[PDB]
């Protein structure tokens, strides 16, 4: 009568971790079908992980606010690269209103400048690493530069841009993201090695407000900012939220961008790449808002699909702090109760041949779809997201057609921890168009 059931564990010590990182796919739908249940207790370490992959359930995981299920103690993980006192690593009714800051510079105000800031920039890459009329691309590596710059050009003003460029902001993050790595979330020169890359993006800062005030884009709102408490923000707080923000919006998007791409390009789905271009093809290159945002849903659903199919973040997860039920079953109090898109996703009521790519499907149970969450956890990123990916691809598929070296589709790489189709297989062949 209070818990659902577990998992066989051969040895231990081990605790699934070698069977969910080979594939964890493969593994949880293994253990779904098994087990003869949606909702299901696995175990890392000893350390009792219960999945709530059943989709009907799903409220039952995202309603319940951060008091009973708690997202701190797993993503403790993040706190040298955000923070110490910012988004999880601060306290939660604080945390809330660093979360409605960044939500209040996403608005849909600030999103009038951003589809044709964006374009621009994407042009202004082709032109000048897609050279020829005969192509190569490492789609991967080369979305993750267009995302990491038309963002930066989305919420980076002209003065900060000039002294941190989209080309190495990179760079900082990516020595960020090098503190993260896998088997961190049950269980340093690189907390120095990142902790200097902050340090020294973070004086990089406060030399720019210094500019500013002996004298509006994400830092300039975000400086503007005071708590409830009538306090401002500190220089690393706000510091953190830059980073936040932008790590968070890189890889997901890179990811779901170069996802999108490939199952167009591909020749088996060349019937919505046509209704793709049906879409856009009335459309000049004078891209304005109205365009990506209300005149765009078949785009949009090609997006959503990629990231249904593939999400970028494999599981979300909590801790749970009182003791929550779901379905029959019933989750006891020191439980990491986690929520997994990509299993989810795949549930064959909800989503009939979840490997088939159909951007024209609609899940048939609803909230079956959590590739940006949902209840009280919904990403803040989402439109703006959708935002870039779509105006990317629109511009990108107008002005070029694409060809997959490959006979099919590129393998996920489930090996990191967020992820994106299997790097050496993302090479491309692009050809001009007029
Ligand atoms: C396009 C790819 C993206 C995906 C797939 C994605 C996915 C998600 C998911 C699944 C969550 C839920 C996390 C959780 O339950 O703890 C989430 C939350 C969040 N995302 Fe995103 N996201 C994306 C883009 C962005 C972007 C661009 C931003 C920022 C601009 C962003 C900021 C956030 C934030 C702040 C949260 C936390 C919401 C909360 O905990 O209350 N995301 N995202
Ligand atoms: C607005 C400030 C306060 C703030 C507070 C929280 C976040 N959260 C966050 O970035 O979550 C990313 C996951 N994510 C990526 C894309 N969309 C969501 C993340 C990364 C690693 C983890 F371990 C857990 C979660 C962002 C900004």
């Amino acid at each position: 009568k209070k818990t659902p059931p577990v998992y066989p564990v051969t040895v231990p010590f081990l605790g699934h971790i070698v069977q969910f990182g080979k594939n964890p796919l493969e593994f949880m739908q293994r253990c779904k079908r098994d087990l003869k249940s949606g909702v299901f207790t696995i175990s890392i370490g000893g350390q009792r992980v219960t999945i709530v992959g059943d989709p009907h359930e799903h409220s039952r995981f995202f309603s319940p606010r951060n008091e009973i299920l708690s997202p701190r103690e797993v993503y403790t993980i993040m706190t040298p690269v955000f923070g110490e006192g910012v988004a999880y690593a601060a306290p939660y009714p604080r945390m809330r209103e660093q979360l409605n800051f960044l939500a209040e510079e996403l608005t849909i105000a600030k999103f009038q400048n951003f589809v044709p800031a964006i374009q621009h920039e994407v042009r202004k890459f082709m032109a000048e690493n897609w050279k020829e009329d005969e192509g190569v691309i490492n789609l991967l590596e080369d979305c993750g530069a267009m995302i990491i710059n038309t963002a930066c050009q989305c919420l980076f003003g002209e003065d900060l841009r000039k002294r941190l460029n989209a080309r190495h902001f990179a760079q900082l993050l990516s020595k960020m993201e090098s503190s993260l790595i896998p088997a961190a979330v049950f269980m340093l020169p690189q907390s120095a090695r990142c902790r200097e890359a902050r340090a020294e993006l973070q004086k990089i800062l406060g030399e720019i407000i210094v500019a500013r005030e002996k004298e509006s884009d994400l830092l300039g709102g975000l400086l503007k900012a005071v708590y409830r408490d009538g306090t401002r923000m500190s220089l690393h707080e706000v510091c953190g939220m830059i980073v936040a923000a932008m790590f968070a919006g890189q890889h997901t998007s890179t990811i779901t961008t170069s996802w999108s791409m490939l199952h167009l390009m591909h020749p088996k789905n060349k019937k919505w790449l046509d209704k793709l271009h049906k879409e856009i093809d009335e459309f000049p290159a004078q891209l304005n808002y109205d365009n990506v945002m209300d005149e765009m849903p078949f785009a949009e659903r090609c997006v959503r699909e990629s990231i249904r199919r593939d999400p970028p973040l494999l599981m979300v997860m909590r801790m749970v702090k009182a003791e929550v039920k779901v379905g029959s079953y019933v989750v006891p109090k020191g439980d990491i109760i986690a929520c997994s898109p990509l299993l989810s996703h795949h549930d064959e009521e909800a989503f009939p041949n979840p490997r088939l790519w159909d951007p024209e499907r609609d899940e048939k149970v609803d909230g079956a779809f959590i590739g940006f969450g949902a209840g009280v956890h919904k990403c803040i990123g989402q439109k703006f997201a959708l935002l870039q990916v779509k105006t990317i691809l629109a511009t990108a598929f107008r002005e070029y057609d694409f060809q997959l070296l490959r006979d099919e589709v590129p393998d996920p790489d489930y090996h990191t921890m967020v992820v994106g189709p299997t790097l050496n297989q993302c090479l491309v062949k692009y050809t001009r168009k007029k």
